């Protein structure tokens, strides 16, 4: 109990092996959108969103409000620019706007951000395996790395099946939990009593981790960083045979992500009310809050033996498949965008070998980043939203500056990228060397009676992590706006046909 110990071991092993092996032996656009909702279905979200909802309440539902505002700008301000142009890759726009140097810089920033994000995405299934089997945290990470390598290197329509299965799993967990605790009315009343239904939270204090202001502002930009400029996600919409179909598929992706993040938050609330007494953290039954969901599944499905095995094997294999797909994606991007253009004559024999080698190097780098995440501390959702905000925040800032500011020469945008990246790294490192107090973040009390030294660690490093990506972005523009209009602007009369949004 509390760590498999039944047929669930066999079911987990069988499902993992089958997933690893069997991989390789207007509504037509709906699945494509549902394919990009499979990038936020990773075990990262499974572990994070429920735990964060349980610890901070229902405020986490405002994540959807970020999504609903990131797929509303991505489908009306960023998709037309990337479509009316017509681009093999989105970063090509930069070469059309400022110069090839900015294209290379943006590609490097995307590569770094993706490697860190995939490191976290690989760490999450390692956490699942360690919690489920008690197989250390380093042997578990080793096994996860080996399986991911077998996926990406040796070779590798489940993009929608994995979603469907994990979503029905979330709904099943919700139903079972609510049944155990009586009915929806009792659970809702209990959650309300313990201040878990604090949906309306407008406190302006930026240090407050989760709030309406924080979620809207920070999450919108942290989500544009992942689904508005991300080459892998956006590339699927520059080949939809029409702009309207691309927008419809993007809205379908928005709906899928909204459903995922609402089900996860609701199941997190059910988890909390289930553990309203004898909280695992206070009783030592687990180590980190990200070990909440596996524990919830294991405790709940004691009547049905293998269901935890099936659900967690899906959440593990799907997450590794997503990580391997991302690794292959950036391995291909490196060859097509950075290497091949410089070396024109290489022939395919060496190009395929270089692609495989880059996939291997990226896999190893992501595994090392996962090990670093495990060693450094905890937090999978926070880790993802920090790595993808610190790095991919200034990049979105550069895109927005180039679109909405006609007079943005290359030096201005480059210095804006520098300043934004520096500021984001500054705050993200300050908040890890002097983490904010738990009470100030907004963590709610969890009963168990049933069984900043410097001057910038108290006011600056304490901001919610969601603002990190919104802090670089809002600097990359401002600096890039206060330098472009000083180092000589770019007259709009000679800028390009459709590189702007005002046109």
């Amino acid at each position: 109990r509390a760590t498999f110990g039944a047929w669930d071991y066999g079911v987990f092993a069988t499902m993992l092996l089958v997933s690893t092996g069997i991989g390789l032996w207007q509504l037509a656009a709906v699945p494509v959108g549902l394919s990009l909702a499979a990038s936020f279905m990773s075990a990262v979200q499974v572990l994070g969103v429920p735990a964060e909802a349980a610890r901070y309440g229902l405020k986490f539902l405002w994540m959807c409000a970020g999504q609903l505002l990131n797929s509303l700008l991505t489908a009306f301000l960023f998709l037309p620019i990337f479509y009316r142009l017509g681009l093999t890759s989105t970063y090509q726009y930069l070469e059309l706007r400022f110069s090839r140097a900015v294209r290379l810089c943006g590609t490097l920033q995307y590569l770094v951000a993706t490697m860190l994000y995939t490191g976290i995405v690989i760490y999450a299934p390692a956490l699942i395996l360690n919690q489920v089997t008690g197989l250390d945290i380093w042997a578990s990470l080793l096994s996860t790395g080996i399986i991911c390598t077998l996926y990406t290197t040796v070779g590798g329509w489940t993009d929608v099946f994995q979603v469907v299965v994990m979503l029905v799993g979330f709904w099943v967990i919700l139903a079972r939990g609510v049944i155990l605790l009586g009915g929806p009315r009792n659970v809702l009343s209990l959650a309300q009593q313990h201040s878990r239904i604090n949906l309306m939270d407008f406190d302006p204090d930026p240090r407050s981790r989760y709030t309406f202001w924080t979620f809207i502002v920070g999450g919108t930009l942290v989500w544009l960083s992942m689904y508005g400029v991300n080459q892998a996600q956006v590339q699927r919409y520059v080949a939809c045979h029409t702009e309207g179909k691309a927008k419809l598929a993007l809205l379908v992706n928005q709906l899928g992500l909204f459903l995922i993040v609402a089900s996860a938050a609701c199941c997190g609330i059910v988890m909390f009310v289930y553990y309203k007494d004898c909280d695992p953290l206070l009783t030592g039954r687990i180590s980190a809050p990200d070990q909440y969901m596996p524990l919830l599944v294991l405790d709940i499905f004691e009547d049905l033996p293998g269901v935890p095995g099936l659900f967690l094997a899906c959440a593990y294999s799907g997450t590794l498949s997503t990580a391997s797909t991302s690794i292959n994606a950036m391995a291909a991007v490196t060859v097509e965008d950075l290497i091949k253009p410089r070396m024109p004559g290489l022939a395919p024999r060496k190009l395929v070998f270089i692609s495989k080698g880059l996939s291997f190097i990226y896999g190893s780098a992501c595994l090392t980043v996962a090990a670093l995440s495990s060693l450094l501390g905890g937090g999978v959702l926070q880790g993802s939203f920090t790595v993808m905000g610190v790095i991919s925040g200034p990049l979105l800032g550069a895109f927005t500056l180039g679109m909405l500011l006609p007079a943005c020469n290359t030096p201005g945008v480059l210095s804006g990228l520098a300043a934004g990246l520096a500021v984001s790294l500054w705050v993200a490192v300050g908040a890890t060397l002097y983490p904010p107090g738990e009470q100030t973040m907004g963590v709610l009390p969890t009963s168990a009676a049933g069984c900043g030294r410097p001057a910038l660690a108290d006011t600056f490093y304490a901001i919610s992590y969601l603002y990190y990506g919104a802090l670089g972005t809002l600097t990359t523009m401002l600096c890039g706006a206060l330098i472009s209009y000083l180092t000589g602007p770019t007259k709009r009369s000679s800028l390009g046909p459709g590189l702007l949004w005002w046109d």
